[PDB]
Formats: C-alpha cells, structure tokens, sequence
C-alpha cells in the first residue's frame, strides 16, 4: 500500500550506493523498516560524497523526503522510535541470509544466489555500523562473507568446485 514518488535520474556519483537504495526500494514491498534504515545509510554516504550540489540537491531532497514519508507512514513504530529494537531486527535479518547460504553449501550445491546472499548480508552490516558500534560477530561475518563470496566466485571462475 505504501509507496514513494519516483526518483530523478541517478548520476554515476551515487552509483556506489545505487545497490543500497535499490534494495531499499525492493524491501519497501517486503518490509518498510529495512528500507528506512537502508535509506539512512545511503544518505550518510551520499552527503559525504557530495554535500549539497545544485544538481544532486534534487536527489538529496527527494531521498530525504522518502525517509520522512516512511516515518509518518508508520507513525508509532518501535523499530523507528526504538533504535535498539531496529538494530536487533537488522541483525536477525543478516543471520537468516547467513544461514541460508551455509545451508546451500552443506547441500553440496552452489548458485549465484549464494554470492548475492553474502553480498546482501555485508550491506546490512554497514547499515548497522551506522550506529557507530560494531559487534565481534558482525566484523567477523563481514570478513567471512567477503572471503566466502570471493572464494566461491573465484573458484567458479577458475572452473574449480568450491569446498
């Protein structure tokens, strides 16, 4: 039911965060909480790359409103009001994807989904780093996912069956 007005053309400047906002737009249909936090991360990295540019200004204004819209859309939400609750929710999401990938490995089958799953998990980790605090598992998971993601990708590229 919830929806946000269309966003202007995306310049190469925000290409690095394109994957972030892109996933957010997708989640908007799955979960608004994830999108809200996701958009927050994009904004931070956005302003850092380009504070306020007469051109990007349009993108920033729209993006900023998008987050504001979600806030009012829900209104009284623990995930929004309580950061701790939202933090635990995000962590759980990463765990679900993390296990899913491991489950596929045990099955003795590898697919492009595994790499995508690991990549998605890493993205969530960043969204969590925004809190300025990182857990031991969060940091370890990032490295583990980075290695597994690359290792699996490299193995396939070399035509070798992953371990």
């Amino acid at each position: 039911m919830a929806a946000l007005a269309p966003l202007p053309p995306l310049p190469a400047q925000f290409k690095s965060i394109q994957h972030h906002l892109r996933t957010a737009q997708e989640h908007d249909k799955r979960d608004p909480v994830v999108a809200y936090y996701c958009r927050l991360y994009a904004m931070q990295t956005g302003m850092k790359i380009d504070s306020k540019t007469p051109e990007c200004r349009k993108f920033l204004s729209k993006l900023m409103d998008q987050l504001e819209a979600l806030k009012k859309q829900l209104g009284d939400n623990e995930a929004i009001t309580q950061e701790i609750v939202g933090c635990a929710h995000l962590e759980n999401y990463a765990l679900k994807m993390f296990l899913y990938a491991d489950n596929e490995d045990r099955a003795g089958r590898f697919h492009k989904n595994m790499i995508k799953s690991f990549y998605t998990a890493s993205l969530l980790i960043d969204v969590i780093t925004v809190f300025g605090e990182l857990t031991d598992e969060n940091v370890k998971h990032r490295k583990y996912a980075r290695w597994k993601a690359t290792y699996i990708h490299n193995c396939l590229k070399n035509g070798e069956t992953p371990q």
